[PDB]
């Protein structure tokens, strides 16, 4: 959602 942008 975060952890990246797509990610967690």
């Amino acid at each position: 959602x975060n952890x990246x942008s797509e990610x967690t």
